[PDB]
């Protein structure tokens, strides 16, 4: 690598944007390679503030791409994701799945389309069974497809643990242990529903924000238990209970499956 | 999206301010585009310091819009939210809802009139009842259609987490578990008082206002509960025992608040 | 609002100070409109850094006004309180109150004026009876008046929570719940001597300090449970046994009450 | 306050260390005034960047005060706490209450000879006895002479609460209960035996030091209680038994400064 | 040392790239002393801005560490971690080894092959045992052959514990007792299992990224626990049952990466 | 002082460096003393950063300071220590010492050189027994002479309690309670085997480095105690069992010079060689 030797911010902004580098390491370095062949890379390391503009790149690629994704509705939003993916795929990969843990395709379609408004309490899709049922696999899949968060409950005892609501259309809470089901129960009752909640973020001012769609998966039947008995109207569950490691459903499956069930999730 | 090839703060402040942007992403993202037309955009896209300027443009509109809501009072506030509101609606939906609840929406009008002035003792309004009857989305469409905000007992650890009482002219906690309650019954007596108290910030600044009307929801029953017994007079309790658990749930809208308002205006003491 | 078009810091400094605004967002506001015939709100306005002004503006006034009530003798402070009260104002109202109450004025006026004087042992007034007696009532009304601040002992989670006696003039313990009177019986007996006290603050240094004056309400005679011995000598109790579901106390009437019985509270300048 | 109408921070600096400002509205305050016959006063409020020149001075002050009180002997520290001393007292209003408490005057003088020096194991005096023997009473007045600080066990379940004690020259834990003395027991030997303690500040690391000589006060006796065991070689107690009521003993800053020029002799300060 | 005496950062950067200095004492002392034949050293010491340059410095390198690292896939990374590694070494010091503790290689070679790859479930492997059977011993020594980050558990309580994550290509805790165990079951199931993991970094924000593959040594065996069951299909279990001392070098493992490229699914 | 009245940060540095003040407020002050007879301690209080410059110079100063004692193996450190040493000292002092204690000083000998190289399960002594044996007093002289730090088991609700594990050649925690041991146990076992560690620093960046050599006392025998069994193979106790004091004398009392004495004298079996 070579980091040695008029600087135009905007410039790098542009290309910070088209590459879709949202990320101050990745942005640093990968424009000091594009020294080589242009000369914003090179003024930029030929400037002694370029710790600042790395970082002041990376703040206005966030402000963008947030912006971006905030503008579109959920089908314009959805539309765009299927772009981005690639590959074979086949929504047959998803039914066959949901077939084998035996469920109709249609009881997901259904919540799925409802999941996808953020209508109240129909908010978060929970999938709950024993080790090693694909639940994991399945949620994950789609989040990817989506370009949605994961959420670590390990860091919950942060202010920011949450930040990430502020920014994408769905997101993921992947294992969630007793002690998970319990916060969640106390403190987040209004985000399982989708409704509003202020979102705090590190350099920003909070925000007030629809708690986007969730995905929740554990092995914990909510349902089943009374001391979550107020979880149980804002929870739908799927159960799988049939093991699989084989079964792996790619980007290409989800553009497929929404492809094929556009009008039938009601996209309009 | 362009980006790229003196700039004047003021008139950014000016824009955002007219276009009422006051998040930093859509600052941003926005003056970004109108660089085609206004060359003060233009400018902006040419300095190397554009992501202060957002940060600081952001911050300079909500001082004022913090400051012009604070400037109003109460009748003239609902006033720009009625202005606010659009869609089709209407209030009967509302009445319709407390009449489901065997509730004579006059007993809620009351109540309402003297907690939208904040009276002492008046100044909280609960909805009370088992799960999926109605608290949260009532609440909600009327904190949605106040502009007011909501809460999170999450960042209660936090006395940060009452920073938005300092702007907001109403707040609602939505779901209060016992844990909540309890809270409100040590800390927010003052609250329900009318007699001030301090509101602290992560920029420490550290002011002293009266607090907005509050609205909570809650499975427990204040009245009910001796643990509580501060509260009982100073909490005004709505008790919801009928489910709405049948494709679309029942919605009350911002226009079925701006009509309920414009048309109950009187009976309110809105009058000025 | 316009927002649009040399600027002297100070000049914007003087103005805010002299509006007493101590509040960014106001402060800003403020400028901005008092700007189509203030050449300095202008040139403001054309600066970049107007964020920044702002913030320092505020910091700068609430360094001023902070210092110079800081100052002040606790008579002088009172003079200002009183200027800074108005409204529909008789001391009638308190007089009968405590007629009410069954408790003699003069116990009480001589009970504040040892009070105001933050001499040991009169450091602390108590006030006592059942739910529902108006002691919040009384004792928020003066605090309020006096610009005093509240605080609530929750239990062990309440560790900040006497941070703001490190500024106030005085301050009002909230419905002392029996652990509170324990722990005044355990760790607060050197504020009520007047001794120095660490208060612990939250993200700034610990200040040591003499206690304010502290107002108490509760529903616990420490006079009368000898496992607060020691609080005995140390707090005055007034008792309070009569319900009441009207009276209201007021900003006004307490600037009343305090230029009618000047001479009676030996605030004499 | 008349704020209106080439700016040097070293003056400005050296001016709120002749007053000894610390604090910064106090500091931008009393500037603010000197500037009617004051010209750097005057140029000061000219200046856009007020703010960080007062927060700057705040911090230069702070630097220097704490530095400065570091830097000095016992015996010039002393000296200094005795030049500051004002009103006249006599070392005779503290032997009279010594007198009245019933212990000896020599047995002090050593104790606290050898506590001034930060001595192992003569590091820290114990105030023992029931209420209103006037304890706190001497206690405080000592500290108070010497610009020491109080430690307030309330604030004990933060470790900062210590963060004092990479400062003061003295320190006083008034009215130790058990916890207290146990605490002391678990954490602190080492403040006691004179080796190193890591002391925790706020916004900055930890330092390591030797803690610097202390007083407590208690109702209760560590000598005569057995879970106390390690503190009996290690804390010098003296019991009061004497009732102090009136609705008569107040030693000022005047009586330590009598108390010191007069058995600064005996107290090895030379 | 000289402190004392026009400067151009990117060069001091060069510098400390190439010299992989990234923390910021070793970079301003190290680079303090190359101002008696460097212009730019000797440079830098003449401006008053020094502190925040040293800052920045260590800033931009870690910026392009992470980023080179992050870029490389698992065989080209290792690829370079071998040419890092010197001395004599021979795989046949792990094969020993794992012998020594009655295990076939070849049951290490099929589970580390998934490891590597990072797949769901299999992305943490744990050696398990008596006190002093070499558990640390290999661990460690592999950790090391790779750049891999330790993590300790000592911290948890703080919210950037794990922000390494966010940088190395494989991880380790040490010594897992019963609390770190359960911690790990409530907190952390998904990154053990090596899926998307929210990364909470010191003063940026918060990155969402794939968690690296994971080592634990224990004297608890969570396989045998009733209570560690959720545990038990997302951690592969190696027992050291024999005592000893022995010691594996880098150069034993780039014998081992090397002979077993192939083997390895390495392309 | 004077505090009052062009400047150059790198000279401040230097100086800073060279008196080993490496803590803002002595440098500060020390520096603004300085000014009498010095133009560039003259100029610093005319310039309006004062603070910061302060501020900068800490923190350039521990850069240097950390740097140069990381960049030194044992052998060399601890020869930089010795050059540090000075005073009237022999090595006769500490034998005595253990004679007193009733341990071969070639038994301690034998374990400091493992030590020293920070070797694993080897890298932790812990000197036990009753009051008053001069536990902490021999521990204390030794870190002291090693420039060691003490870490406070008071601060370990914090982060950055082990935060000078970063830094120094050597630490010790005086009297470890059962609380203590415990929170060892439970947190710190590889710290405790001289393993690679994540060290959390205050303002800056978390440090993984190696955990230097360790040293505790305790009235608590680990050894004998089953419910510490897995701290039995990491922990070399020592047992002192004699009084180091009746509270007439101390008769005890270990020098920087007597360590001085003692390195000197036992490079060799240390194999603190080439
Ligand atoms: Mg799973
Ligand atoms: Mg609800
Ligand atoms: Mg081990």
């Amino acid at each position: 690598t070579l980091n040695e030797s008029k600087f135009d911010f905007g410039t790098m902004v542009q290309w910070a944007y088209d590459h879709k580098y949202a990320e101050e390491s990745k942005i640093a370095y990968e424009y000091a390679l594009a020294a080589g062949s242009d000369s914003n890379a090179r003024a930029f390391l030929a400037t002694n503030s370029q710790a600042k503009h790395v970082k002041d790149c990376a703040t206005m690629v966030r402000h963008y791409l947030r912006a971006e994704t905030q503008a579109l509705s959920m089908p314009a939003y959805i539309k765009a994701r299927c772009k981005l993916a690639t590959g074979e795929g086949s929504w047959k990969s998803i039914l066959t799945f949901f077939n084998y843990q035996n469920i109709e395709l249609i009881t997901f379609i259904n919540a799925l389309k409802l999941w996808l408004k953020g209508i109240p309490k129909k908010n978060c899709l929970a999938f709950i069974g024993p080790p090693n049922t694909g639940k994991s696999m399945l949620c994950n899949s789609l989040i990817h497809f989506l370009g949605g968060s994961v959420l670590s409950f390990a860091n919950h005892k942060s202010h920011f643990w949450l930040a990430s609501l502020a920014d994408t259309r769905a997101a993921l809470v992947d294992d969630a242990t007793h002690a998970c089901w319990r916060y969640f129960d106390t403190y987040l009752r209004n985000a399982l529903d989708g409704y509003p909640v202020s979102i705090d973020r590190k350099h920003k001012a909070a925000v007030q924000i629809k708690a986007p769609p969730l995905l929740v998966t554990s092995n914990i039947d909510v349902q089943a238990e009374d001391r979550y008995l107020y979880l149980h109207s804002r929870v739908q569950t799927f159960r799988f209970e049939q093991p699989c490691t084989p079964f792996n459903i790619t980007d290409a499956d989800w553009k497929s499956f929404f492809v094929r069930l556009w009008g039938r999730l009601d996209l309009i």
